[PDB]
């Protein structure tokens, strides 16, 4: 007759449990707890880097251009037969003497050559005096002075072979570099001077080139120089070296070699920086420069460092200056400073801090603090970034774990609570809680404590129906609240008694009677819909998307983290850097080796 | 007689509470609001880094090789006293002359040498100028002509000296570089020419020092060079150059300074850049780029930037072609172009954009923007990661304080509502939900409104006893339906009466009675396990391991992200790249630097 | 009369709902599913860069200086009237049998020159043989030996010219370095060469051509040469090549071209590469690297590259290796190895792994990634980073999603189970429930399973009245449990009759009523307070603060991951870079550019 209107949902019937079925619920489950918090010890650090370094020097070179000329006088013309250049060194004493006191020079060059001693004289003239002046101005020189302007010739004479002498005294400013503090370091020409800036009264390797009188090199001690152009004085004296080789004579100031190196480079500091104890390592973490540095907990010997004073007395430099400004009254140091070596290559000094809060306990750390005090180069790597990825890496890590991890303990602990909630609730309606906690449709009741439980069988929506009329006539004056059904489990057969019940549960019995009333209007949950009984009638059915809809729930939107490529990114490819500068190695070098070819002719043979 | 099997849980008694302890449940707490989105502003943008580049250019030079060879004839075999090679430059009459328009080029050399004006003719015969042919062939090379291949001699005469001369023509292409202005420009001996292509009376440039003799250079306007090899003329007249050094001609075209030098580079065109405003700075992201800027909102003075025309030409151009393909329609652009300059030296040029539907919008938009608008060079760094690390970073952390802040305020409201729950929760049993909520075991009667409280006394788990028989003799046709105990507090003395209630607790009053039935069977929990009755009678006592359990909680599995190391990683070494910078190393860099000692003769003098 | 102390709340009357307004709970929500897992495939990858790389070989040079001086004797004194200096090749022959062999050089060069046919007698006496000796120690050199120490200067007569003759045999291992895979290659002497070990003999060399007469060039098969200082045998024959040119003889060993030059290097061998296939690309990620590489599917033909037989060698190589070690026992390798291209130019080497465990799977898997299998160089990135960061990235993500789903679910699946104890909530306080769920104060009743609602109407807090005595005269023996209140909607007029009611209800019949007792306190919601009866008699006033809160609620800390920047870090910078060096190639550059231009002499012309 009556079926329902909304064939979606289903329908059972429940028989009451028996003891066959009982269960019962789990207890509150124990809760994680929240880590020990890491401790940051604070600290200042400073980090060094492997360098380069070379060497680089100031140098003056004085030397005297000694040129002859040989002239043919043709009847219109004249030819040169040839020309000889020479450069003469200029002697000791002469520097000294000559230019460096009077700054005045001499014409003639008096110098070995080829086992013979040769003279010169300039402008074949009475010896006279010469005053030196600058050279020629040119862009990016060094500073140079030169007494001849010209050239002499032999004056003319016809049909004669003639030779004419000249002299020019050159002094010049010289760059020097050494690649390898050696024998050898350079000149502008990058003709090689054997000798050494370093050297120096007392050296192992003064043995190395000397078995020697004098004779070549000369020192003075308490030079002063005068400025040529100048003509000041120096103020202060210096040592003064000069080696005369046989083209020209070079002089510098000389220095102790050890102190001019020195290899290592003072890369960063670092105001704040952290030391964590993790992993049988520590980490420095620098908050601002967001790297991560990785050390063995041991310190790392200085003394194994060659050249490299310069570590300590930077290192102090910055840790003092910087816990006056910052740290001052704030803070209080913690042992002394402490060196430590990071993959990178990269060199820490530690000075640990301490606040004053905490000062009470300066006893104990300084006593950990100094159980860490325990040549050759340290080699760094290029990359910093590992360090800045491992420093990005864990702060996230850090956050993301620490966040959840709380959630999961709130999650815990609210489940703990809310059984409290749910063992009452079972208590007013066994079925809908224990068909919930199952997870299927079931009848329960309660024995005690324990719930007992049985399955319920599905009833096909089909072979349901509702009877019109609520009210009973056999006693009249009561009306059951709730509808009443018949259906089978089967399509063939037989009807079966029975009534409706919450979430179409359909009770075989039909116990539940209330006094009639007036105004009494229902709605059931009939099938998808709600069946509607007024007065005790029968009216009409519903579906649920005409009642309006209040939610329960609290909504959560939770959306992911999309994907995304990072694609090769570079400001500089390895071809630009080359071709950035200067201008090109490979451009500069196919010219260079052309060189030859284009301005000279090996080429011709002939039979 | 009976004591409970399972020792492990307590048990408790609670006197009913009085007035002296109350307590209220809290009320609903405000809740956290998500925050304002952030704004972005549409955008293209394109970035510039710095370049140096120096100026290239070509050249042709003309010169000419004088030889004169002196021999000397022995009876059997001759030997050369000396040979004699100068180059001389090819006049500029010549050159426009005989060689450009002819392409024929002269035996004969007539030049100024050392203040004399020195003429040779080649292969000394009546004259003659055959023509150019060109250079023998070679790899890597610039093209050439020379009219000569071979060497001249004087014919023999025994027991003579004789002289010849031989005269070459040479022309040649090849390049020429200028780093920047001044003052030369090279060429590839490693020879200089100081002229200028650059300049230019409309220049500072005239104004440096200068000789000057009018003679040397010269310019041809209008002129048409002809290949020499093809023959072919020029199309089109450029402005050619000439200057006659000592040496040789050079000849190039002249162009102006200014349009070829510039620097900066346009790195890069990002389709999509957005703006953000933070911080009192600017962020531009790149999405597909992944790297994100920070950068001042005030604009950069492009009229501070040097030599930079083309930045606005570089960009206008980018900007106009990116609009159309993909804006085209959709967008409309905002304003004009603006430069911003981002850490790491990046200069940013942005244009901003509003989409078609927004575009109401567009007046306020514009106003702003304007309102952001107002010679050195800019340094850019090697690296761009760390804006890529900002990218990153950025986004992550986005997303993560995005979805967990939802999580806390969906996790505040549940609790909101939760509090109706319990508030009648309590009111069906008191006790269960106040021992929750203080976390101990305590009694609770609701006074009103409010819910008083008392603490219960834990009681030994020894002592307690269980009672065999429900059922009362006294009052036949009921019976209990909870169990009896006896307990006391202290090992030694007295034993109380009670019974038992939910959870362990000994109630000390027995009221609570029921009809009697059949089939009544329970459970009750009793200690660890619970205790079974059947019947209002004693049974068996059991575990709670025994019954099947279920959960009323739901499971949340939550893993750590596990801890990462990043080990130093470089696709190259330091070293390597050097290396491969040519070439390398030890043996040879041994080598070259000793030449300079070897060659210069140490060995020893003769007095 | 009394009115509420806290004002601060509100108060509401709710008025029985009717069939107007009824509303329904939302149902259960279908759940989000856990992703499936990505597969990940191991496999061991070994990965591969481009390379530069140069050429370079040894040498030896065989050649002789030859001199002849002419002196002029003055009374006292001797000029040089010139000095000739020349080299000449050591023949084929003379290396051969007298220098290799013996280790013994001749006195006399006789070579072409100038197309003559000159020789060179030493000592000008006659031959004696002359035992090589080494050259003078220097510091950074090659080896080299020499005859004769001294050079000659003819006996003295006077007034007369003369002539000596001085020869010395030179040789000198050199370094030899070659730009290019052909033929041209240069000294470290650097005088360049025109020859090349580097063609292997057969190949397509013998077409590019250089032709001459065969004498220049020899090659001799099964050389063995004997260490001149040592005077060792070479054990092993080598084939070797001698070049003479005018100048000198050059011999070195002839190799084969082709395998020297070649291409891609090695970067790293990665003991655990994972595969993943998404995207419709490849991933691989190194966990230890850390580094994350994105290919096509495809493979990658070997074939098309060029110069690369070593990519194979070392695949083998390092996979066979590390399979055994690692592997051994535990994996069984599927298929053979695979090559694939990745961004940033990376080629990888992939060796797909099969666990023991799932090795029935063999079959399937080894069809797969046959399936996979199908002249240039490749260019490489310095960059790794993006990858880095594109491992990083991805690692954090795929946490973040994880654990956020899996939470999402849960909050879904525990909102679901929470309906069920609502709905029964509802039941006992319908108002309290509905008002929640609507989120306003609401009245409801349950019309079957449909809950009715009202709205409530607000009453001012100033218009509440609390009546003095709860108990009733007129029925005496009971009294009512809740106060009576009086109230009015607005304020100017009536007084209406009701009473108190749970949280500030007026409700206005005053319905229920309990038996009278003694001891009988309570407290109620009043206001922002509580009232107090005691002994159902009007006592005080409260606050809420007066009392001790408890709280339902679970607490949950959630704080936010705070901003960071990043500032540009480098260690390394461009112009340290290029700075490094010694002395440095940027001063090295600006210096020797500069060298013409200081030394070099115009200086001046003058007629």
């Amino acid at each position: 007759d009556i079926k329902a209107e909304n064939t979606d949902a289903n329908f059972y019937v429940c028989p009451p449990p028996t003891g066959a079925t009982v269960v019962q619920f789990e207890q509150p489950r124990r809760c994680p707890t929240r880590p020990e918090g890491q401790n940051y010890t604070e600290g200042i650090a400073v980090v060094f880097k492997e360098n380069i370094a070379p060497y680089k020097f100031k140098a003056t070179m004085y030397y005297k251009d000694v040129t002859v000329s040989q002239v043919w006088f043709g009847h219109r013309y004249s030819q040169f037969m040839g020309i000889f250049e020479d450069r003469a060194p200029v002697p000791f004493e002469e520097v000294i003497d000559k230019i460096n006191a009077k700054g005045v020079c001499r014409s003639t060059a008096k110098y070995v050559r080829n086992n013979l001693e040769t003279t010169a004289f300039h402008r074949d003239d009475h010896e006279t005096d010469m005053e030196l002046k600058p050279a020629n101005a040119a862009t990016r020189t060094s500073r140079g002075w030169h007494t001849t302007d010209l050239k002499y010739n032999p004056s003319r004479v016809e049909a004669f072979h003639r030779y004419g002498t000249t002299v020019n005294c050159i002094v010049e400013e010289v760059d020097a570099r050494s690649v390898y503090p050696y024998d050898e370091f350079v000149l502008a020409t990058g003709d090689f001077v054997y000798m050494s800036p370093f050297y120096g009264y007392r050296e192992g390797s003064h043995t190395e080139h000397t078995s020697y009188a004098a004779d070549r090199f000369k020192q003075v001690d308490g030079f002063y120089a005068r400025d040529l152009t100048t003509k000041a004085r120096a103020t202060a004296p210096t040592t003064r070296n000069l080696l005369t080789t046989p083209k020209f004579t070079v002089a510098w100031d000389w220095v102790p070699k050890r102190p001019s190196v020195c290899t290592m480079t003072k890369w960063q500091e670092v105001d704040e920086m952290l030391r964590s104890e993790y992993g049988g390592s520590f980490r420095f973490s620098s908050d601002a420069i967001s790297t991560t540095f990785t050390t063995n907990l041991t310190e790392y010997p200085l003394s194994r460092v060659d050249l490299g004073d310069c570590i300590g007395k930077d290192a102090r430099d910055a840790m003092d200056r910087i816990f006056a400004r910052r740290y001052n009254a704030t803070h209080i140091k913690v042992g002394q400073p402490q060196y430590y070596l990071a993959n990178g290559g990269f060199l820490i000094a530690y000075q640990p801090l301490l606040s004053n809060t905490l000062a009470e306990l300066y006893v104990r750390e300084h006593l950990r603090e100094q159980s860490r005090k325990p040549v050759e180069r340290i080699k760094t790597t290029s990359s910093i970034e590992f360090a800045r990825l491992q420093f990005t890496y864990n702060h996230i890590q850090r956050h993301v774990n620490d966040m959840l991890g709380r959630v999961a303990i709130a999650w815990c602990e609210l489940q703990n609570h809310e059984l409290t909630l749910w063992n009452e609730a079972r208590k007013l309606n066994p079925n809908a809680i224990a068909s919930v906690t199952v997870g299927r449709r079931v009848s329960a009741r309660m024995l005690g404590d324990v719930m007992a439980v049985s399955t319920c069988v599905p009833v096909a929506a089909d072979n349901v129906i509702v009877q019109n009329s609520m009210r009973i006539s056999s006693r009249p004056g009561a009306c059951y609240s709730r509808p009443l059904v018949s259906f089978r489990y089967e399509d063939q057969g037989p009807l079966v008694e029975g009534q409706l019940g919450e979430n179409n549960e359909l009770r075989l019995t039909r116990d539940a009677i209330e006094p009639c009333t007036v105004g009494h209007r229902r709605y059931f949950t009939f099938g998808g819909g709600y069946v509607y009984f007024e007065e005790y009638a029968y009216s009409h059915q519903l579906s649920r998307a005409d009642i309006t809809t209040v939610s329960t729930f609290i909504d959560l939107n939770i959306t992911m983290l999309e994907d995304h490529e990072f694609v090769p990114l570079e400001v500089y490819t390895r071809h630009e850097i080359k071709d950035s500068g200067l201008l090109d190695y490979t451009e500069v070098q196919r010219r260079n080796q052309l060189h030859d070819l284009r301005f000279a002719d090996i080429d011709t043979v002939i039979h």
